[PDB]
């Protein structure tokens, strides 16, 4: 039972690419697989993630308070995004 | 029972492309698979997340306030879009 | 059962790529596999995360406070976008 | 049951590559992988992260203020982003 993968076997000119290629062949237990390509974040926000085994157990007493309030731009050309022949310009007078 | 996967093979020319191939083949107990490929996040919020086990189990006294405010451009061209022969420009005058 | 994988076998000219390639074979217990290949983050935040085993447990008083404010500008050209005969120009007059 | 494995076999030419090649064969019990290539944290913040072993038990008064404030310019041209034939340009009159 063979398995066999071409990806772009022959490449003539200029291309402008993103590969990713995953092959995966397999054969109280647990198994966790966790695979990320090509993520972008820009602006991402978690406040509260993972807190763990038990916290905050006994007669907590938390305050939290989170503001977002100021001038951010974020200006981005071509994300993500490959170009062979282009022209790719921000101008921010 | 063999398996074969082409992709983009022959290739001439100057292309903008973005691959993702996954080949995947298998053969208490648990399994988990997360794959996760070109995944973009601008502007992405999670307050709460995954907080474990028992947390704030007794009496447990938690004020929360979150606000998003303030000036903010997010100025994206071709986002996750490849090209071939153009003209991306982000004029901002 | 043989398993082969080819990616960009023949490459002729002047290509732009990002090549991943990630290939997996296999074969209270836990197993536990994080992959990240041309992960970008830009402006990302975690408050917070994995805490740990029981913090906090005995009456705890915990004010947090958090602001995001003041004049910040990310730009950024051709981000995780490989070109071939191009012009990436970032003009901030 | 042999493995093969091709990446970029005959490159002619001046090509601008990224290439990530991640090969695995496999084969109270815990195991952990971790495995990162082409990481790129521009502006990253984490505060309250892997705590410990039962931090802040006993009555824990913490008060934490955070700010973010200030002009921070972040011009990048041609992040994560190979080219062959090109013109990368950052003006800033």
């Amino acid at each position: 039972c063979p398995l066999m993968v071409k990806v772009l076997d022959a490449v003539r000119g200029s291309p402008a690419i993103n590969v990713a290629v995953h092959v995966f062949r397999k054969a109280t237990t647990e198994e966790e697989f966790v695979e990320g390509i090509y993520k972008v974040e820009i602006d991402t926000k978690s406040y509260w993630k993972a807190l763990g085994s038990s916290p905050f157990h006994e007669h907590a007493e938390v305050v939290f308070t989170a503001n977002d309030s100021g001038p951010r731009r974020y200006t981005i050309a071509a994300l993500l995004s490959p170009y062979s022949y282009s022209t790719t310009a921000v101008v921010t007078n």
